[PDB]
């Protein structure tokens, strides 16, 4: 029995589907804060804070776009991570941030502040380019451009999942419970126990699919995460100390970050917001097919415009609420499709469940206190799924010798751009300092980003290549 | 004017298209000897030898599968009777990485714990012995199983495996582009990185070289004439190598020091010698069988022929039979397993000619190129960076092609899930160095432990893992 958008359902059902959505998107909302924090800072205080903050903010802005007028689940984007890797690396290299003992980086919140200032800046850049360009964008970024970019995003990100899976990127410290690899500067090291953990998560997800009932759908990642986490607690991999030490409350601004602060990663941020625009379009349309609605009507394109507008608006809002850019989650469309319900009430239930979970900031702490390995397996599955979906996007464009060539050059040159650390030999080979050099550093940022390069090559070839 | 299989075409035309084919498959034939050799030994004698030897033997066994006049007497025949270009497979590299790694680790081969690995020809002899052994494992399983194999290795299983083969192999391409996997030595011309044990290090110049090769390929397509097709790779390689010579990246000393002759057994390798990588070899030949099937069918559609006829499947049977037969033949000739080259189907389609005379001219051109063993050395004398850009393009194309294979199956949540797990776990299996914690955690030595090492070999292999996960999931997962 398929449920339309606007109809009251048994409120128990609405709550339950709200829960399934909440759990489904949980991994996707939770993981990027963990990734950004670990790659910049240590304090568990701030991690618990940003997980709970994320939960609350995401609940709120999902509520904002659920009223688009169809189940429009919103959550933190994964593109901003791939940008921030290169960003932070340069901030620690030629930037202002500081280093210790050859490897260990000092937490540098001014970087995050720059990130939020810049992203808040360029969210506007996107909302103002959100107005009336629907099919045009579809033409400018076809699946032959779209697919490779996304594939390489998931690929370049999968490394961190595998690293945590290993037990990294920084192996456990002194006096901390259950060290099985203790060392400064081992990014991909870890003992067999860690492998077994992440693998048990992965296998847990797989079995979760094999014996998967309509509720367990899209929770398989989160359920696997949970299973591996329970086994983890059974073995003794936990820090109940920091769990106890965490506060059981969270307001949106318990902790705050620098303002009037921006970086030179402005353009990559703009690129991220474009990505989020295209993604929003695809995700919303998909929902419309899932929700048995119009797919080309004027009302449809109105839904898309509202979706993208609310997208960038909530990017600004989240930035003010100390959150990085966020976009449309695509897990839900599965849930809806298999549960036959696209009611706004499931989404709102979800939203409230999230905000509430964020308030009880012990859940956040329990999340931060999940071993790097369980997180590792779960995330590796996650990014793997991203790669696979980018590929599914690829296959929408006819595989001719032309498209195969364009994909080849874009993939290879993009990932090739990922491999290289940095460039210098031109304006900066002698370590020079001109007005350009500071934005030579910005060019370094774009160049270092893999998917940016991929997208540039794809668009360039599709432009200059002859029609087969 | 579309030219059929059997029609005399201007022998100038047949020769020229023979040349285009020769150049087309040149890179794909030449590269695996370079990769296996560099990853085992140093002597330029053996590299030049195996390059020219590869040219010769592939020409000969291409001649073996282009015709059916060799075996057909009464029953089903060998090999194919339409353009069936043959050349050394890339699966054997992906296997030989882990294989050789285990041979230098727990095997007999030696190292001196200071700089590069000692050359170990007995490893190659084991490789060849084992592969020659299992080519027979594939030919006798080459008899009458056509659509069956298609069902056992559908696109959902087929595609990921190929992708990961391409992925885990591409690393050597990038490494060479950088200037590796061992940066240039002392007194050797144009060292820009000299060091023991830097596998992916290298200066800007190396980047510039390989990148000029790659850019040369792209520009070769951009201004590409029908002859330059599938030569774009070899043309880019050539361009970047010319530029390389211009900068001064050349070793005319070893080029001069090379012999201008090459017979099939100028140099030889151990016999009665096998490793424990037998099963990985069987996997290689399964790969090559399916590969033959798909490549041939592609050719039949290119050459305007039957696609479901009995004659068609007869052609396939012959293709796989000649595949494994030429695998044994090549192995006796000190060559690794070889299978059907798929570049050609483009050329034909773009040249409207599937004449066996293009193929035979090609073959002769290759064998002749192999005899003149100064070309072989000229190939060996290409900087690792030029080689790098070119090979990188090659493997990237392998991955993408595996993906095109993938897309043949309806992208459902089921198929997406299976792809996800298969890719992730295969590549993860690639990441880990080795396992021990069970039968060998205490460094034990029982009768099993030696083939515990074989399980270690398959386990280390990325695509084998990928495929096992893929098939197991596709089996036990319910139909969506
Ligand atoms: C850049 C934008 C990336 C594109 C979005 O790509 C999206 O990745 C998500 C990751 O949550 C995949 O989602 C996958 O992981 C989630 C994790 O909760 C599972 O619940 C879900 O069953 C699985 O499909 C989607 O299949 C894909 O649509
Ligand atoms: C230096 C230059 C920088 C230039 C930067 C510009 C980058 C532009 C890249 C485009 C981004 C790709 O945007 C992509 O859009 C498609 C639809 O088109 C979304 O949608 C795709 O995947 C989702 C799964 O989650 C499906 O629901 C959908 O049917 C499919 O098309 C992708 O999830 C998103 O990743
Ligand atoms: C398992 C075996 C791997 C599958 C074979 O994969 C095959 O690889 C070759 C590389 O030679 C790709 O071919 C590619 O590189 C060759 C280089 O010789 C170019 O001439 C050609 O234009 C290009 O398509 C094919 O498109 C792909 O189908
Ligand atoms: C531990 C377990 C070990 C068991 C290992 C088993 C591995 C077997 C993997 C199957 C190998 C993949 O085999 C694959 O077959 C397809 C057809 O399906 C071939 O063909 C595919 O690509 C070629 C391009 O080159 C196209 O011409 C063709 O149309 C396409 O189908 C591929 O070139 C080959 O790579
Ligand atoms: O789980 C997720 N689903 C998504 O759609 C998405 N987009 C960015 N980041 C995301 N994470
Ligand atoms: O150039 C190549 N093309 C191929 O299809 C192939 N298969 C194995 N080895 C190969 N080399």
């Amino acid at each position: 029995p398929f449920f339309g958008l606007n109809e009251k359902i048994p409120v128990l059902l609405a709550f339950i589907l709200g829960l399934q959505h909440a759990l489904a998107m949980l991994a996707g909302v939770v993981t990027p804060p963990l990734i950004i924090s670990s790659s910049l800072s240590l304090p568990s205080d701030l991690q618990q804070y940003l997980v709970s903050t994320s939960l609350i903010v995401c609940g709120l802005l999902s509520m904002v776009q659920i009223t688009s007028g169809v189940l429009s689940v919103m959550g933190v984007s994964f593109s901003i991570i791939s940008v921030a890797s290169g960003a932070f690396n340069q901030m620690y290299s030629n930037g202002f941030c500081q280093l210790d003992e050859a490897g260990n980086r000092l937490p540098c919140p001014e970087a995050y502040g720059a990130l939020i200032g810049t992203s808040a800046c360029c969210a506007l850049v996107e909302i103002l380019l959100a107005f009336v360009p629907p099919k045009v964008i579809q033409k400018i970024f076809p699946p032959i451009v779209t697919g490779p970019t996304v594939m390489l995003i998931g690929i370049s990100l999968i490394g961190t999942g595998f690293k945590d899976w290993a037990g990294g990127s920084a192996c456990m410290d002194d006096g901390m419970l259950c060290p099985s690899a203790t060392a400064p500067r081992p990014l991909p090291w870890g003992s067999p126990e860690f492998i077994g953990l992440g693998f048990l998560v992965f296998v847990s997800i797989i079995l979760c699919e094999r014996f998967g009932a309509p509720i367990m759908k899209s929770c398989s990642v989160v359920i696997g995460l949970l299973v591996g986490c329970i086994v983890a607690a059974a073995c003794g991999y936990f820090s109940h100390a920091d769990i106890d030490a965490a506060p059981a409350a969270s307001f949106i601004w318990v902790k705050t970050f620098p303002l009037s602060v921006y970086g030179p990663m402005v353009l990559p941020i703009i690129a991220v917001f474009i990505i989020c625009a295209c993604e929003c379009i695809g995700d919303v349309t998909a929902t419309c097919d899932v929700s048995r609605l119009e797919v080309r009507g004027g009302t449809f394109e109105s839904r898309i415009q509202g979706a993208v507008l609310a997208d960038g608006i909530n990017s600004v809002v989240a930035a003010l609420a100390t959150m990085t850019p966020m976009t449309t989650f695509a897990q839900n469309n599965v849930v809806i499709a298999l549960t036959r319900c696209a009611n706004r009430w499931a989404g709102y239930c979800c939203c409230l469940i999230l905000i509430v979970a964020g308030i009880f900031a012990k859940f956040a702490a329990a999340i931060v206190a999940i071993p790097n390995s369980v997180m590792g397996g779960m995330k590796t599955f996650l990014f793997a799924s991203v790669v696979i979906s980018g590929q599914a996007i690829v296959a929408k464009a006819p595989f001719t010798r032309r498209n195969r060539f364009i994909l080849t050059a874009s993939m290879a040159l993009g990932y090739g751009a990922t491999l290289v650390p940095t460039w210098f030999g031109n304006v900066f080979p002698q370590t020079e300092n001109r007005d350009l050099e500071g934005f030579e550093n910005a060019i370094e940022l774009v160049l270092e980003t893999g998917f940016a390069v991929t997208a540039f090559v794809a668009m360039l070839l599709n432009a200059i290549m002859p029609a087969e």
